[PDB]
C-alpha cells in the first residue's frame, strides 16, 4: 500500500482488494444463521420477511431469544409469569410460519438483561455449538433506543462474535467438548437507522405482518391501529432506497470497521 | 396505510394523524410537570427560564434531583456532607425564584448514580404517585456528555416513563395502593444539541442567571468568569434558531420514536 | 458576554478570549503526558508516531495500560495467563523504540475492564502522582466501535481527569500525602471519527509499523497482511485532512464542552 | 448498674428489669404479623400450625414471599415461567386453609435473590405500609444451611425491621406518604437451631401436613416418601423441647442482642 | 412416621431407614470424583492422601480449580501471570504424583472468586457433563476461614450440586445436548472442623508432603519451615479421631440435612 | 515434626515454638496500630478503655472509620448529609478524649458499605501507608451479628491485613512508591463472643462511657437508659474472664489459623 497516492484510492483498495468486502449478496452461501432478538417478536418485526426468504433458500434459520417478555402487558390481572409462558407460545406460532424449527431461550427477564461476561458465555456457546454462517442483531447504535435490552442484546452478539473465536475466553467450552466459533462468518445488523444492504420484502409484506400479529398479547386491535402504520412507514423508509415499496434494512460491514475505525460512515 | 404511494406520505400521515404529534404548543395542556436534575443546580441551569414560564402560567412544577452534589468543589475545608447539606438549601433558595416548591431528593451520592433497575424504581414510586403531565430530563445522547450521572440520568428518566406504566413492573408499589403510571403526554430533554423546540428566555435571562448564582457554592467569581459567557452563549446559540436573543432549548419526540426507529432525524 | 451581538461571535470570543483554546501548539509546554491504552499495542496503533515525537522533544511520556491483553490469540496452546506475560515483554520493547521509559499496567483482564468507581480512583491515584501536563485515551464516542474495554477505557479516562482535581473524590488519597490533580492540563483523544488536530508522521510511518509489530502475538503474517493496508489506510484519512501523507488525529475541546455543551460538532 | 456486683446478676437485670424480656407469651397482644418466606412454602413448611393457631385469635396474617420458585421442578416439560404460575396457584390455596388472606409477592427468581440495599428497599415499603406488630422469617444462622435464597431472606428481613425504622433508609417512602415502620414490634425466627419458643402443634400437625401437600408442584409421591418423616422428625425434634410431641420452634431475642453482643447463647 | 413415639427414635430410622445414611464406608462406590479446590495445591493439601486412595483404587479424580493462583507470592520480581502460569505447571506436577490426569481450570483470579450465579453455571457445565458419584469440596463453615475464595467455593459447590439437576436452572446447557446432573450419591467436605468421616493416610502422609512442596512457589524452604509443623499438626488432629497417626478429615451428611434442618450436629 | 507423639504436644508445640504465639503481653512493642471501625462510635464503644491505655503507653493509634453513619437517626428533619457532619465532630472529640491524633474516613454511607476488592483496596493503601504494627477490627464471626457493615468490615480487615502484603493485589501502590504492608503485625478481634486476651478496663469504664456518650446524636437519654446497662453489662462480661469488675475482650491467633485450620477453638 505504501505506493498509493491519495486516501481515496488506499480506502477503496482496502475495502475491496484487502478486506473483499461487497453487498451485492451478502448471505448467498449460507447454511445456517442465528437471528438474536431482544425479545419474543423482536426476529419477525424487523426481519421476517428476510428469514422468510432465508428460509425459502434452504437456509436453517435459528433465534435466540434474549428475555422472557415478562413485562409486556398493560393487563393488571395478568403477571409476568402467565405472560412470558403466553408469548413463548406465540413466538413458536409466528416462527412456524417463517419456517424456524428451532429457538433458544436464555430466559433473563424482561428490563432486566444484563450487560456482563455472563451473558456473552451464553451467546458464545450457543454459537460454539452451532457454528453459524452468519449472524443477526439489533443495531446498538440506533440513535434514540431507548430499551436497554435492545441496546445490550446488539453490543452483547457483536462482542460475543468476537470474542467466542477466542480459545481462552469462557474456556470451559472447550473443556467439555466445543471447539471456537469459526472464522469467516457475517454479522448483519437490523433495526438499524443506516442500512447499506436492503432486502425487498414488497411481497412478503402481507405475510409478516401476520406473523407480528400471532404475537397477540402484544398487538391487540388499539395497539395495531399505531403500530399497522409504523411498520408500513418504516419497512417504505428502507424499501425507498433501492426503488421497492416495502423492505427491511441491515448494516454490514467488514470485521476491522467495527474497531478502531474513522471512516464507518463511508459504508 | 396500505394504499399510500411514497414513504414522504406516509411518514406526514404517521406523524400529523397517526401519532397527532406538534411541535407548535407542546406544553399547552400540563397542570403539573416533573423536571429531573442528574445534580442541585441542573434544573435551573438546563431549563430555569421555561420553569419560571411554566410556574407563572399556573403549571406546578415538581424537581426530582437524582443526586446529593456531594463532590462539587474545589475547597480543600469543605467535605462532601458539609457541602451536600449547603447545596441542599442553595437548591431550595433557587426553585423559590422560580415557581417550584417541591423537591423529591433521591440522595444517590454525587458521581456515583447506579445505572440500574433499583434507580427505575425510584422513578417510578414518584411518577406513580405524582401522576405528571409531562417529565422534562437531559438528552443522553448529547456528544461528548462526560458526566455519567448527566447520561445516567437521561436514560432512566425515559426507561421509567415507560416502564412505570407496567403493572408488573416493580409491582409492589401497585402492591401498596399506587397505580401504573398513566397521565404523561410528553417527555422533553434538555441539555440538547437536536432540539425541535425553543423557548424564548430572552426577558427572564436576568433571573435565570441570578436563579443559578444562587447556587453559590458551585459559582465562586472566578468560576464565574467562565460560566456566564458559557451560559450566555448557549442560550444564543438556542435562541438564534428562533431568532431570538436566548433561548432554553427541547427535544421532543412521539413515544414511539424511542423505540427501533430509523428515522428519528426527520423530526 | 452581556452586549455581544451574534451567536457566532460569542462562540468565537468563548474560544478565543474566555477558554483561550488553542489547536496550533496544544501540545506546547506540555513536560510529561500519560498515555492511557485498553490494550497492550493501543498506544503506538493509535499514537506511536507522536509519542515518539513527544520523546524526541523532552517530553516524559508514561503509559497507562487498562488491561493484560489475555484474550488475544486464536492458539489452543497460549493460556491467557502465558498470552499476558509475553505482551508485558512486547509493549516493553515497543516502548523502548518509541521513547517511553515507564508503564502503568492496571492488570484487568482483557475483555472484563470494568466501568465503575473503582476503576476511575485507579487512574485517579496515578493522575495524582504523576500531575501529567496531558492526557491520551481513546475517543469513546468513535461510532461502531464494538470493543467494550476501548469505549470504557475512554469514558473513565475523561471521568477521571475531571475528577481527581475534586477533594472529596477518592479522598483516601488525599489523607496518605497525595494532591488533588492540578488542573492545567489538556484531554487528547486518539481512535477518533473527528479530529481536530493532526500530527504529521508521514517520516515516522515505518516507525510506527515496525514498533506495531514488535507485538508479535498480536500480528503473524497472515493477520498483518490485512493490518498493514488497514492501519495505513487509518493514517492517510487523518494525513490528507492537513495535506500530508500520514497522521495521527486527535479530538481536542475547552474542558467545559465535556459537559452540557449543545455545540461540539462546531469545532 | 454501677453497684452489680457480679456479670451474672448483670446479665439478670439487663435482660428483665432493662429490657423486659420474657417468653411467656411473646406473640400475645398482636394484631397484624408478617410472614416472610423465601420460597411459596416456607410459611407452612417452618411455620404453618402457628400461622393457623395466630388466625384463630384474630391476628391478621400476611405473607411476603420473596422469590417465585421458578426453579423447583425436575420435570423438563415445565418451563419456570409456568411453574411459578402453578406456585402462586398453590400458595392461595395452601394459604386459605391457614386463615391468609393477603401475600406480596417480591418476584425475585428463585435461586436469584440479590442480597442488597434493592431488596432491602422493598421489605421497608411494605413494613412501613402494613406497620405489622411481628415479623417471622427465617434464622441466617442455621447451620449448614446451603440454600442462598434462605440465608439472604433471614438476613434481609432483619435488616429491613431495623432499617425501616430510619427515615433517612429508602426516604421516598416518606416522601410517598408512608411513615417510617413502627418500633416496638417482635422478630421471630423459624427455621432455627436455637429456638427458645416452642408452639404446640400437635393437633395441627395434619392439617399442617395437609397444607404442605397442597404444593403438589413440590411434593409428589415419591417426594413425600422422604419428607414426611422429615417434617415429623423436625417438628418432634421442636416438640420434645417442651414435652409435646409435635412443637414448631422459633428464636426471638431482645432488639439489643442483634448486635454487638457476646452472650447470645444465654437465650 | 405418625406412630413413632420419641424424636430420638424418629431421629434414628429418618437416617438410618428413610435416608439410608451410612458412614462406614462412604466411598465405597465411586467410579468418578471432582475435587474442586479454590487454588492451586488445595486438593493436595486437603486431601492428597485420599486423591492417592481413590486413584489406587481404580477411581477417576477430576481436579476443578476455582482460581489461577494469580496473588500467591511476595516475590516482587514475578507477576501475578508469571506466577499463574508456573502455578498451573507445578498442579500438573502434583496431580500426577497421585493419580490425576485432568484438571479444569476456570481461570478465575486469586483473591477475585465471584459469589455468583455465573460460577454456578460453570460448575453445573462441569457437573452435567462428566456426571461424577461423589463431589469433595472445601467446608464454608469452617470457623475463621478468612479466604473468600475458599469459603465461596465452598457455597458454590454445594449449591451447583443442587441446582445442576434442575432443568430449568442454567437452561442453555440442555440445549445444547447436555443433561441435568444425576449421578452423584455424595458430597464431602474437606478443611472441616466437624469431621465425621476419617481417611488414615499415615503411610502416605510422606508422599502427601512430597505432592505439597511440588507446589514450589508456594513453599520455599523459609516458608515450609512454619508449614511442615502445621500440616503435620492438623494430619495429627485428625487422625487421633480415629487413632492413628495421621488422618484427613471430611464431613458429609444426607442432601436433606443442607436445608432447613435443625439438627446437624446430631452426626 | 516428624517424631512428636501426641496431637496435644504437637500444637503446643507448633503455637509456643514454631508460631511464637504470646497471649501473655500481645501488644507489647507496638508503636502504632489502626483500629478500624464500621461505625463513628465503634472503636470507643468495643474498644475505648483499651485505646486509653495504648495512647497513654506512647503508642500511636489511629482510626480507620469505613462509613459516615449518615442513617443513624430518627429525628425526620435531621438529613443524613446532615448527620454525617454530626458525627464526625463527635468522633473527633471522643477520639481527643482517647488520645488519638488522627482518623481516616473512608466515607461509604451507612447500611451501605460494600463487600469487594475495591473497600480492600482502600485498606490496603492506608496499610501500605502506615505500616501499623497491629489491627483492631470487629469479629466477623460473632453470632447474631445483625449489622452488615460490622459484619463486612471485620472480613473485609482480616483480608486486607493479609492480601496488602502480596506485591500483584493493588499493584499501582507500588507502582505509586508505597511497599507491601510489612510482615511481623498483630490483628486483634473485639466484639467477640471467644475472646482470648481481656484488657481490664475497671478503672477506665467512667471514661469510655463518657467518650461513648460524646456521640451525642446516637446515645439521648432514652437509649441510653437501655445502652448503659447493657455496655456495663457486656465489658462485665469480659472482666470476670480475667477476674476484675469490667474488661474488653480480643481475640487474638497465630497468621496460619485464619486458613485452613479444624482446631482454632483450642486457643
Ligand atoms: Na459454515
Ligand atoms: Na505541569
Ligand atoms: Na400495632
Ligand atoms: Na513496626
Ligand atoms: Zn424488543
Ligand atoms: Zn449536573
Ligand atoms: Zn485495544
Ligand atoms: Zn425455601
Ligand atoms: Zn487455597
Ligand atoms: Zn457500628
Amino acid at each position: 500500500f505504501e505506493d498509493i497516492d491519495t486516501f481515496e484510492e488506499a480506502f477503496n483498495k482496502l475495502l475491496r482488494e484487502v478486506l473483499e468486502f461487497d453487498l451485492q449478496n451478502p448471505f448467498k452461501d449460507a447454511k445456517k444463521v442465528l437471528c438474536i432478538e431482544p425479545h419474543p417478536d423482536d426476529c419477525v418485526i424487523g426481519m421476517g420477511g428476510t428469514i422468510k426468504k432465508l428460509s425459502d433458500m434452504g437456509v436453517e434459520v435459528i433465534y435466540v431469544c434474549m428475555t422472557d417478555g415478562y413485562m409486556g402487558t398493560t393487563d393488571e390481572s395478568l403477571s409476568g409469569h402467565e405472560l412470558a409462558a403466553i408469548r413463548r407460545k406465540e413466538e413458536e406460532e409466528s416462527a412456524r410460519l417463517l419456517g424456524v424449527k428451532k429457538i433458544y431461550w436464555l430466559n433473563y427477564r424482561d428490563t432486566e438483561l444484563p450487560y456482563s461476561r455472563e451473558v456473552r458465555k451464553d451467546l458464545t456457546k450457543i454459537l460454539r455449538k452451532e457454528q453459524p454462517d452468519g449472524v443477526f442483531a439489533p443495531d446498538p447504535w440506533l440513535p434514540y433506543e431507548s430499551h436497554p435490552d435492545h441496546r445490550r442484546t446488539g453490543f452483547l452478539a457483536i462482542e460475543s462474535v468476537a470474542f467466542s473465536q477466542l480459545p481462552n475466553f469462557s474456556n470451559t467450552d472447550l473443556d467439555i467438548g466445543l471447539n471456537p466459533y469459526n472464522s469467516g462468518s457475517f454479522i448483519a445488523l437490523y433495526y438499524t437507522h443506516k442500512p447499506n444492504y436492503i432486502v425487498d420484502i414488497t411481497d412478503l409484506m402481507e405475510l409478516k405482518l401476520k406473523a407480528i400479529r400471532v404475537h397477540r398479547s402484544q398487538f391487540p386491535d388499539d395497539i395495531w391501529e399505531k403500530w399497522e402504520p409504523f411498520l408500513r412507514t418504516i419497512a417504505m423508509f428502507y424499501g425507498e432506497k433501492i426503488g421497492v415499496r416495502y423492505g427491511e434494512g441491515f448494516r454490514i460491514m467488514p470485521g476491522l470497521f467495527y474497531h478502531i475505525t474513522p471512516f464507518t460512515d463511508l459504508i
